[PDB]
């Protein structure tokens, strides 16, 4: 009886396992673009891929996840709100069963189809395993997912995902230019929070976009193809993998821009 999305094992009931469920900076949270901070003293965010190695694609179960090498420092992130140097290790979606909700986070309550988390680890711990003990072992770069125009730089992903239908299924998946999956703008939204899975660790500097990427209809249906259990277990659509927004607590949100 392992944690997932249904009824009975969904987010509502994480915090029996994960009682930091219930913790003071989890995440994701609404963007009420209102009451966010401008912060002139924000830098703007230094995204640095092109040295980007990718290695495989993997269906854990809970989402697919690209997977880069971290054994140098290739593709980091580093300026915005961030002292030092994060290094990305992988990025993976949420997205639901409709077009009208999936992301995590939400902007004045709207919901966007997806959402992409480029996860990097602070350099200053070493690996990705140590980061997540501390409060700023994380910097998760989150970018909205709306249906409209194709986006061509996702369509190498999407083409793959038949070859990852189910739970524990990988791909070689190198070569693979992750600068493709990003918007004109680097203006963010900034805030302390955590992952959004178990084990809900309060590790995260989350920098949200303001601007959306636009996918097809047709690449998001084919993340709904997915599956959440494994071969010759029964079909489960892997959709409605996301988390709703918690409470924000003591926390402000602030803003690069405007
Ligand atoms: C914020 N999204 S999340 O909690 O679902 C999530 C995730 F799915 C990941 F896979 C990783 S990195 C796994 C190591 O490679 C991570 F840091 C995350 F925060
Ligand atoms: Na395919
Ligand atoms: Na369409
Ligand atoms: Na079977
Ligand atoms: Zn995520």
């Amino acid at each position: 009886h392992h944690w997932g999305y249904g009824k009975h094992n969904g987010p509502e009931h994480w915090h029996k396992d994960f009682p930091i469920a219930k913790g003071e900076r989890q995440s994701p949270v609404d963007i009420d673009t209102h009451t966010a901070k401008y912060d002139p003293s924000l830098k703007p965010l230094s995204v640095s891929y092109d040295q980007a190695t990718s290695l495989r694609i993997l269906n854990n179960g809970h989402a697919f996840n690209v997977e880069f090498d971290d054994s140098q420092d290739k593709a980091v992130l580093k300026g915005g709100p961030l002292d030092g140097t994060y290094r990305l290790i992988q990025f993976h979606f949420h997205w639901g069963s409709l077009d009208g909700q999936g992301s995590e986070h939400t902007v004045d309550k709207k919901k966007y189809a997806a959402e992409l988390h480029l996860v990097h680890w602070n350099t200053k711990y070493g690996d990705f395993g140590k980061a997540v003990q501390q409060p700023d072992g994380l910097a998760v770069l989150g970018i909205f997912l709306k249906v409209g125009s194709a986006k061509p730089g996702l369509q190498k992903v999407v083409d793959v995902l038949d070859s990852i239908k189910t739970k524990g299924k990988s791909a070689d998946f190198t070569n693979f230019d992750p600068r493709g999956l990003l918007p004109e703008s680097l203006d963010y939204w900034t805030y302390p929070g955590s992952l959004t899975t178990p084990p809900l660790l309060e590790c995260v500097t989350w920098i949200v976009l303001k601007e959306p990427i636009s996918v097809s209809s047709e690449q998001v249906l084919k993340f709904r193809k997915l599956n959440f259990n494994g071969e010759g277990e029964p079909e489960e659509l892997m959709v409605d993998n996301w988390r709703p927004a918690q409470p924000l607590k003591n926390r402000q949100i602030k803003a690069s821009f405007k």
